C-alpha cells in the first residue's frame, strides 16, 4: 500500500499543484529577473528562485533538502562563464557533477560551452582542466573526472573536482542503481573535497552557503533533481524525510519544474521504497 498505485497517485496530485502554484508569473517577485536585455534563463519557463539565488546573473539555486546543502543551476550560458567560474570558487566546491552528455555539449545548437574539460581564459579569470579518474556507475555509464583550477587576480586560486556523466544517455533516465552509484561518488568526491579545506582552517567551514555540491545538467531540473534526490537518501541524517518533502523542497528553493519527469519520479520513488522511506507526509 504505502508504494501502491493509489499512494504514487496522490504523491503526484500534490506535485502537480505545487508546480501549478509555483509556475512563474511576470516579473514574480519570487524569482530573479533579468538585468536589461542580456539572457539569464536557458530555458524561459524555468527560473531561478530569488530568495535562494546564489548570483544576480545566474540561474542558479541554493537548496537544502532535509540536512543535505547543494547548488543546483543550469548549465551556465556562453555570457555566464566568467560568474559561474568565480560561483564555482568562491564557493570552495568540494564537487561539479555535470549530468549533460559529452554528445550534448558537442551539440552547437544547445549552447552549452565545453568549459570543465579544456583550459581557457574568460574575463579575469583564467582556468585549467586536469583529467583524473574514470569511475563505472553501471550499465556502462562512465563517469570522468577531472581537476578544474580557477585563477584570477586578487582572489585565491581555487582547484574543483568535476565529475562528469559523459555518456549520460540522452532521451532516458538512468536507473536507480547508476543514480545511487552517482551519488555515492559525488558525496564521497565532496567528503574528500570538503576535508582539505576543514585541514586547512578554512573559514568557509562555517558558513552555510559554502561548500556546496554544485549539480547541473542542460536546465537544471530533471537529472539534476534525480541526483539531488538521491544524495538527500544517501545522507545518514535524512530519516523520515519523505519524497513528498524532498521535492518540494526542491521545488519551492529553485522551481516547480525539479524533478521534471515521471520517469525521474519513478527512480526516486524506488530509491526510497528500497530504504523503507516514506513517500507521503501523514
Amino acid at each position: 500500500s504505502p508504494y501502491g498505485p493509489e499512494a504514487r497517485a496522490e504523491l503526484s496530485s500534490r506535485l502537480t499543484t505545487l508546480r501549478n502554484t509555483l509556475a512563474p508569473a511576470t516579473n514574480d517577485p519570487r524569482y530573479l529577473q533579468a538585468c536589461g536585455g542580456e539572457k539569464l534563463n536557458r530555458f524561459r519557463d524555468i527560473q531561478c528562485r530569488r530568495q535562494t539565488a546564489v548570483r544576480a546573473d545566474l540561474n542558479a539555486n541554493y537548496i537544502q533538502v532535509g540536512n543535505t546543502r547543494t547548488i543546483a543551476c543550469q548549465y551556465p550560458l556562453q555570457s555566464q562563464l566568467e560568474s559561474h567560474f568565480r560561483m564555482l570558487a568562491e564557493n570552495r566546491t568540494p564537487v561539479l557533477a555535470v549530468l549533460a552528455s559529452s554528445s550534448e555539449i558537442a551539440n552547437q545548437r544547445f549552447g552549452m560551452p565545453d568549459y570543465f574539460r579544456q583550459s581557457g581564459t574568460y574575463g579575469s579569470i583564467t582556468v585549467e582542466s586536469k583529467m583524473t579518474q574514470q569511475v563505472g556507475l553501471g550499465d556502462g555509464i562512465m563517469a570522468d573526472m577531472y581537476t578544474l583550477t580557477i585563477r584570477e587576480a586578487g582572489q585565491k586560486t581555487i582547484s574543483v573536482p568535476v565529475v562528469h556523466v559523459g555518456n549520460h544517455p540522452d532521451q532516458t533516465a538512468v536507473s536507480s542503481e547508476v543514480t545511487k552509484a552517482l551519488a555515492s561518488l559525488v558525496d564521497q568526491t565532496a567528503e574528500t573535497k570538503r576535508n582539505m579545506y576543514e585541514s586547512k582552517g578554512s573559514s568557509a567551514v562555517a558558513d552555510d552557503s559554502k561548500l556546496r555540491p554544485v549539480i547541473h545538467c542542460r536546465a537544471g531540473v530533471g537529472r539534476t533533481a534525480q541526483l539531488i534526490g538521491a544524495m538527500c537518501m544517501n545522507d545518514s541524517r535524512n530519516s523520515q524525510l519523505s519524497v513528498e518533502d524532498m521535492v518540494s523542497q526542491m521545488r519551492v528553493q529553485r522551481n516547480g519544474i525539479m524533478v521534471q519527469k515521471d520517469e525521474q519520479l519513478d527512480v526516486l520513488i524506488k530509491l526510497a521504497e528500497g530504504q523503507g522511506r516514506p513517500l507521503l507526509n501523514s
